[PDB]
């Protein structure tokens, strides 16, 4: 399957060396991809496409959709109930955060800063336990570009998302923030392990 090889390639090629030396997400240069499942939730898909059409109409007939990663200990709840801003602290406030680098999303799979790592071994660098990440369709619409912390409750006026851009004093890598759960669809569920270098 070419569609699934495309997802594996995005997962592998977007890995970066992290500033925390692997503290949050573990030490690795690549993953062992175990499974890639396409999520088919009709109710969530229509909530997503309905919002996407509204955003496109408010953004010069352009949804500004991107495929982005999301790491969370609550992936199962997300694939069933969708993203939920009511469950959203954060550099850009009360939003739902996505990354274009899979290894950045991997830092959130076991909690903020990697939490205490895997449930079985309490290891943020566990090579044994299988992890899950989502590869999502995200509607950014008119995205507000920001470099420094800007604690928002909602998108800035006239905007549909916030894009955090890398800066000397700030972010190492980009991040994308939405403030309405219906602006993302959890399209692929990736089951994987981080691999020992
Ligand atoms: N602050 C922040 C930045 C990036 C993130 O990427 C994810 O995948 C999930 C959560 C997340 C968070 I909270
Ligand atoms: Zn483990």
């Amino acid at each position: 399957d070419k569609e699934f090889q495309s997802v594996e390639e995005e997962m592998q090629s977007t890995v970066r060396e992290h500033r925390d030396g692997g503290h949050a997400g573990g030490i690795f240069n690549r993953y062992n991809i175990l499974k890639i499942q396409k999520v088919c939730n009709k109710k969530l898909w229509e909530r997503y496409t309905h919002r996407r059409k509204e955003v496109s109409e408010e953004n010069h007939n352009h949804a500004n959709e991107r495929m982005l990663f999301h790491g969370s200990p609550f992936v199962n709840a997300i694939i069933h109930k969708g993203f939920d801003e009511r469950h959203a602290g954060g550099m850009f406030g009360a939003g739902i955060y996505f990354a274009e680098n899979s290894s950045k999303s991997n830092q959130y799979v076991y909690g903020i800063g990697g939490g205490t790592g895997c449930p079985v071994h309490k290891d943020r660098s566990c090579y044994i336990c299988h992890r899950q990440l989502l590869f999502c369709r995200v509607t950014l619409g008119k995205s507000f570009l920001q470099f420094s912390a800007m604690k928002m409750a909602h998108s800035p006026p006239g905007h549909h998302s916030v894009t955090g851009r890398p800066s000397v004093n700030g972010l190492a890598l980009a991040e994308y923030v939405i403030y309405r759960g219906e602006q993302a669809y959890p399209e692929y569920l990736i089951t994987y392990q981080i691999m020992r270098p």
